């Protein structure tokens, strides 16, 4: 993997925590911004297992709905993982601080590119395991990577909560509330309900409802996502096909499901 020398390297603010360091924003040597995990004095024989092998995946990673690995410190300490930063931030709050700003089409399309970048994991024999908004980083072009900050029952398949049982389609069943998720304006899936709650009402057949303004195509391909045998569900081969040909045809995307009001208002 790129091994990168620490007299490139400066750490300017924290933006996070690793598992046994920190997270920083920072420049990398025509300087350019950088997101640095650090791994610090005292770590275990695990944790520098664990962290070289996250650096090790990461670098054999190269897709652009992929978080781009810079390079690593291994040969210094403290060690380093070293990523290009994306501006905007992780996708839930970006997209809770821009409530109602885009248009359904660059919605589609943030869906796009995080379904491709999912298909590419899963062809890779990655399976993530925490997929979620949160773990979503947005740039400048409004391009959606997936990454994994590390740690989430209401975005994980009932096989995967049950026994343990994670695959690239427990991974389709999370990225159905992703959709949820980025349709919504970063609403939390499920609003109030307690995790046993959701878990029950999931086990007696009850699916998060449509979101307001939600494309009908959009809602059907989160439901299927959704779907309790996981056999059923779509292949990320399947949601990027979709997906490229609804945007593709983007007429298909006027057709809304209805919204069910919670509220009733009456006027003259
Ligand atoms: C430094 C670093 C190390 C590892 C990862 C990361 O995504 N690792 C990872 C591990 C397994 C699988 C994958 C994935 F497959 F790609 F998703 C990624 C991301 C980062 N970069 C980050 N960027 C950012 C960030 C980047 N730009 C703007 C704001 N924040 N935040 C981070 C992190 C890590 N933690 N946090 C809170």
């Amino acid at each position: 993997t790129t091994e990168i020398h620490p007299s490139c390297v400066t750490r300017q603010k924290v933006i996070g925590a690793g598992e046994f360091g920190e997270v920083y924003k920072g420049m990398l040597k025509k300087e350019v911004p950088v997101a640095i995990k650090t791994l610090k004095a005292g770590y275990t024989e695990k944790q520098r297992v664990d962290f070289l092998g996250e650096a090790g995946i990461m670098g054999q990673f190269s897709h652009h709905n992929i978080i781009r690995l810079e390079g690593v410190i291994s040969k210094y300490k403290p060690m380093m993982i070293i990523t290009e930063y994306m501006e905007n931030g992780a996708l839930d709050k970006f997209l809770r601080e821009k409530d109602g700003e885009f248009s359904v089409l660059q919605l589609v399309g943030m869906l796009r590119g995080i379904a491709a970048g999912m298909k590419y994991l899963a062809n890779m024999n990655y399976v993530h395991r925490d997929l979620a908004a949160r773990n979503i980083l947005v740039n400048s072009n409004l391009v959606c990577k997936v990454s994994d900050f590390g740690l989430p029952i209401r975005w994980t398949a009932p096989e995967a909560i049950s026994y343990r049982k994670f695959t690239s389609a427990s991974d389709v069943w999370s990225f159905g509330i992703v959709m949820w998720e980025v349709m919504t304006y970063g609403e939390r899936p499920y609003w109030e309900l307690s995790n046993h709650e959701v878990m029950k009402a999931i086990n007696d057949g009850f699916r998060l409802p449509t979101p307001m303004d939600c494309p009908s195509a959009i809602y059907q391909l989160m439901m299927q996502c959704w779907q309790q045998e996981r056999a059923r569900r779509p292949k990320f081969a399947d949601i990027v096909s979709i997906l490229d040909k609804l945007i593709r045809a983007p007429d298909s995307l006027k057709t809304l499901a209805d919204f069910d009001p919670r509220v009733s208002i009456r006027l003259p």
